[PDB]
């Protein structure tokens, strides 16, 4: 009888960390017999293409579901209707009634009406994809978008060329909803659902109300709200007896901030702990420190699932550090370069290897260049099989700044792997026995870090050692059994 709804803005196929956490969440609530399915609240025309990826990849799981507040009201209109619109496909044909083409490309053409002149219509097509650009005294005023040749979308335009206006249709070509957009920043405004005849002020006002409309108002309905940007979602709706519970997947001071401010999202998450069922946070570091930060007390420690794969069948004894991360700012590459010249400098044989893609990722490369460190520190760019490159590596690497947990170091240890990390907010410390399963590095001390890398790449007995009692640590703290049972001491509380 119980039933789980996630909380996320978007699913994208692109996406990880967050949406990984909550497909393996799902998959595990789903083998203790709790559907836990995903809610978003974000429109796009190609849902169904996103979702069948998403589960071919083997990213999410196939019980997964996956509620969208646009979909929903979408399926609610194919319903009642069985004939197509086609009034407004006529309406679009007498539009274009005295033209003439002139192409661009193939599917890329410009319409003018053989009698004036006037420029009235760009259509850009692309197999399956198709675009209808409409224009008044040379200016665009609105764009019909569609898939497989059905309108999904109409976008009113202003005096500047930006979207003031959208309207969704349905696969029959009914609009079902329609909206206002605030030219300057984007903001949804005043929206309409045809479908239902209702009126709300903006998306979190129907967003709250098909949330209202899609969970039943029960003690076996839970939310949990993983999205920190829509918790006010969550935490604005009706529900009396709907258990609710926000998710914080980051350090919530906030990045580079000397200021001493908090990330604003997770800030207002935390505050609001008491009026909700409570907030989960990833390490007891975590939650000790919000204690002492806030004056809320509904604050729980429960680590994200972990996935005990099977360790590589052999140690690897040549000199090889691996990194697996996004190339972002706050993983700290510049930091781990200036480990690797030290690093280098005392020990030849020693090898780097860094996996993954991002915005630092050039700004290593040149990093790399400059201290001549091209022979030893390797950028092998993103990878798809992490779990592989590990079999490859004697120790992993940590110079990241900032945290939730830390998946990587976390998949490091399950694979025999020792971390080498910066002692950070939050995670590293929560699993890291030093000189036990790794080292914690005094955070910043890249000489120190450097030490503790050279003692464990040039010692085959340490790094299998620490390697073994990694694993086995994981199993131990992060077990399914023990994660699932503080959920569950939630949900029945
Ligand atoms: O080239 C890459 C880069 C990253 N990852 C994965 O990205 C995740 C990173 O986890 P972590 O918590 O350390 O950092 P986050 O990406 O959430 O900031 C892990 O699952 C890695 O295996 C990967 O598969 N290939």
């Amino acid at each position: 009888m119980k039933k789980i709804f996630m909380m996320v803005h978007e699913l994208d196929v692109n996406k990880g960390g967050m949406t990984s956490s909550m497909f393996n969440r799902s998959k595990e609530f789903y083998d203790a017999d709790i559907p836990a399915d995903i809610v978003t609240f974000d429109y796009k025309g190609n849902y169904d293409e996103i979702i069948k990826a998403l589960k071919k990849q083997g990213k999410m799981d196939r019980r997964t579901k996956m509620y969208n507040v646009f979909e929903y009201f979408k399926q609610i209109s194919n319903n009642k209707h069985f004939k197509s619109n086609k009034l407004l496909y006529k309406h679009i044909s007498e539009r274009l009634k005295n033209t003439i083409e002139i192409e661009e490309s193939k599917g890329i053409s410009r319409y003018f009406d053989i009698t004036t002149r006037t420029y009235i219509a760009y259509i850009r097509k692309s197999k399956s994809e198709k675009v209808i650009d409409f224009f008044k005294d040379n200016k665009r005023i609105e764009r019909f978008s569609f898939i497989d040749n059905k309108v999904h979308m109409k976008e009113t335009f202003n005096v500047d060329n930006k979207v003031c206006y959208q309207v969704f249709y349905d696969e029959k070509g009914y609009p079902y909803i329609s909206r206002n957009i605030n030219a300057n920043n984007g903001a949804v405004g005043k929206t309409y659902v045809l479908v239902n005849k209702k009126e709300f002020k903006n998306n979190l006002a129907l967003c709250v109300y098909y949330l209202e409309k899609l969970i039943k108002d029960s003690k076996d309905s839970i939310m949990i709200c993983d999205g920190p940007g829509s918790f006010p979602k969550m935490f604005n709706t009706n529900h009396k007896n709907a258990q609710k519970y926000g998710v914080i997947h980051v350090n919530h001071h906030e990045n580079f901030d000397d200021t001493g401010a908090f990330k604003k999202s997770e800030k207002y998450i935390i505050e609001n702990a008491n009026k909700i069922n409570g907030v989960i946070v990833l390490t007891e570091a975590q939650r000790l420190d919000i204690l002492n930060q806030f004056d809320v007390e509904n604050i729980f420690t429960i680590s994200n699932f972990v996935k005990i794969h099977n360790a590589p069948k052999h140690f690897q004894t040549e000199k090889i550090v691996g990194h697996i991360s996004r190339m972002v700012p706050t993983k700290r590459i510049d930091l781990l370069i200036e480990v690797a010249e030290l690093v280098v400098k005392k020990d030849n044989a020693v090898k780097f290897h860094i996996y993954g893609e991002g915005s630092v990722k050039d700004k290593i490369a040149k990093m790399i260049e400059d201290k001549n460190l091209e022979r030893n520190v390797f950028l092998k760019g993103y990878t798809t099989t992490p779990q592989k490159c590990l079999e490859d590596f004697k120790l992993v690497v940590s110079t990241s700044q900032y945290e939730g947990q830390g998946l990587s170091m976390i998949e490091a240890m399950i694979s025999k792997r020792p971390v080498v990390a910066f002692d950070i907010k939050y995670g590293p410390s929560d699993f890291i026995e030093d000189n036990k399963n790794g080292y914690l590095i005094e955070n910043h001390n890249i000489n120190d870090m450097a030490d503790k890398i050279l003692q464990l790449v040039n010692n085959d007995v340490l790094a299998a050692e620490f390697g073994s009692k990694a694993r086995e640590n994981i199993i131990e703290k992060y077990s399914t059994e023990s994660i699932l049972e503080k959920w569950l001491n939630l949900f029945n509380s």
